[PDB]
């Protein structure tokens, strides 16, 4: 069959995908910049396809409704055939691996704690043993599922608190979670992946920090519909780009070369 | 077809696979202990197979002879059908992914530098810009291939030195490389994966240390022959064990609960 345009689903998540400054006057793929935008171009080059970047319609990574069993987010766009590939900071998880294909990981990370500077919190155990400082996670993502499923004493205690906290401690986007840390004068801490935490730590106004070690160890992968013929070539491209040092170069470009806090 | 015993290829590499103290009086799988021995039992349980642990015949991880194109080590045992699965600290690489199947990674790591304490070396750049202190890597492994293929200025310079150094700076086993660091009074440094470096740093006589950051970022995966029906179930088992915290528990058990340097 003749080549067709590969539909790429992704998510507005800094520094992976961001609107360029002049984006209102730009169109198509040129509206966007970031780590995943650069990565998409590299994957397309090595695999030999043309592509269109599209921002996921519901703004979500992907979770399965416990009642209706329907997948939302970027995972849903792959499951229902609305996109051909997802190039995003999409965490490789068991429940997702059962319904979509993943490349080997292009980035390693773990769940981490973001505080406003000066907050008297050093660890998840600290958060779990107090109630003055609220804390939460992103909706429809792997971090929330981590706490929902954990049998580790500290993390189960944190989940029991978060699921019933009022007002809600869950946010719709990472940016909302970060904004809540910044505006809460230290009374809200945010549970997010170390990649995004470390990025924000280097962005103005330089008022947040990552505390403690990571709570787990996992990776982001490029996702394709289960059984898609594109997955094999995409996986080999990730491995080649990793071994050539390109992924390290892109991490340095978007996290630290552009750091704003010194 | 009726179930048959799964032949597991692995390698004597501490703390992944080690001879038990009384091993001369033990037989079968009971001769061995370590992270990979525990992991094998967990994978077998979740996938529902019986298995026999076998130590790779040539003691190697796996490389392809540039002339004869033949694979040695554990990769060769899978390629030629002498083993059904490899449960070992086997690095996921492009050239291996082309000939065998890999699970998603069960451990993350990077290449690192081991010195005898007091050696005046802090980085790969330091090693590359001097000649008093020799340095080398393991034969037939992914670290040697890393330096052989690198186009990064510092690492290419190090390869050009290592490939022609006399006497040879390459070793046959990790243990030989560690012993050479310890006996060379600081005149040999060893390039090895951070996992093994960090383990040795916590073992008697506590005379080595890991210096500098990791040179790359990658992972170990469970390997199966290409197209093997076992790979799918093995991959889901790794992800479940990761998410249940078992891999973290096993890392703590074999690296740090058993640390000997404080
Ligand atoms: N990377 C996560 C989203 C962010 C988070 O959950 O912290 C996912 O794929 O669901
Ligand atoms: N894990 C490596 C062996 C150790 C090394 O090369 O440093 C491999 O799979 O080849
Ligand atoms: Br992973
Ligand atoms: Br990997």
């Amino acid at each position: 069959g003749a080549n067709k345009t590969v539909v790429v689903t992704t998510i507005l998540e800094s520094p992976y995908v961001m609107m360029k400054k002049n984006h209102e006057m730009l169109e198509g793929n040129e509206r966007y910049e970031g780590y995943c935008v650069d990565l998409a171009a590299e994957i397309a080059k090595h695999c030999g396809f043309k592509y269109k970047l599209t921002i996921v319609g519901d703004g979500k990574y992907g979770a399965r409704d416990a009642d209706t069993k329907i997948w939302n987010g970027m995972v849903g766009e792959l499951v229902y055939g609305k996109a051909d590939i997802a190039i995003a900071p999409l965490t490789i998880t068991l429940v997702r691996e059962e319904v979509i294909d993943f490349s080997k990981p292009f980035m390693s990370l773990g769940i981490s704690i973001m505080i406003k500077k000066g907050t008297p919190i050093e660890s998840a155990e600290d958060l779990s043993k107090q109630t003055e400082i609220a804390y939460g996670t992103l909706d429809s993502g792997s971090t929330k599922e981590f706490f929902r499923r954990s049998k580790i004493a500290v993390f189960d205690k944190m989940w029991t608190y978060m699921r019933s906290a009022e007002p809600s401690v869950f946010v719709r986007t990472t940016a909302e979670g970060v904004a809540r840390v910044r505006k809460s004068k230290g009374k809200y801490a945010y549970l997010l992946e170390s990649t995004m935490n470390e990025y924000i730590e280097q962005r103005k106004p330089c008022d947040t920090m990552k505390v403690g070690g990571n709570l787990d160890s996992k990776g982001y992968g490029i996702a394709t519909p289960k059984g898609s013929s594109l997955g094999n070539a995409v996986n080999l491209a990730v491995l080649k780009l990793s071994e050539q040092g390109l992924l390290d170069k892109l991490k340095n470009k978007w996290w630290y070369d552009k750091g704003e806090c010194g």
